[PDB]
């Protein structure tokens, strides 16, 4: 039974500067797999929702600081890299490699993902999940993470 998992992904870059806030279609899937581990007695760690969704969002200093001692406290990282990047996130998946926390990275079917990225599979405790849809996720990802998290502690190149 899985304890804890970070979720990270674009955030800002998402973020409707007339409203403050994200659409709804693009809490969408954050919202999904918050419930989806929450419901099964995993705490969730999520700048999205912790942050009200960009209208109550922190300062540089800390949301940094946050998302670092979180992504550090959390059992599994699981992010969205991004399509287009999501800067900070990438930051943050450098830190979760760094930690040889186990990792599932989700990443758009048929799209481009830097190499620092992909190059992860097998350099570090990492699975790659790649998806056209919310439910193919949703689907898959408890087996993902099962298996990354069954490595954990196993010596890895990082």
């Amino acid at each position: 039974a899985v304890g804890s998992v970070f979720l990270g992904g674009p955030f800002r870059q998402l973020v409707d500067p007339r409203t403050g806030v994200m659409s709804s279609g693009d809490q969408n899937v954050f919202s999904r797999l918050i419930e989806h581990f929450e419901s099964r007695g995993t705490t969730v760690y999520n700048a999205h929702r912790r942050e009200a969704w960009g209208a109550e969002f922190l300062s540089p200093a800390e949301a940094t600081r946050l998302d670092h001692d979180e992504i550090k406290a959390a059992d599994v990282f699981v992010a969205f890299p991004g399509v287009p990047a999501s800067p900070g996130t990438h930051v943050e998946i450098g830190w979760a490699s760094g930690m040889g926390k186990p990792m599932v990275l989700l990443l758009e079917r048929d799209e481009d993902y830097a190499f620092l990225v992909t190059g992860l599979e097998s350099q570090a405790n990492v699975e790659i999940l790649r998806f056209s849809g919310t439910e193919e996720i949703v689907e898959r990802l408890d087996g993902a993470v099962a298996r990354v998290l069954g490595r954990a502690g196993e010596p890895t190149v990082i």
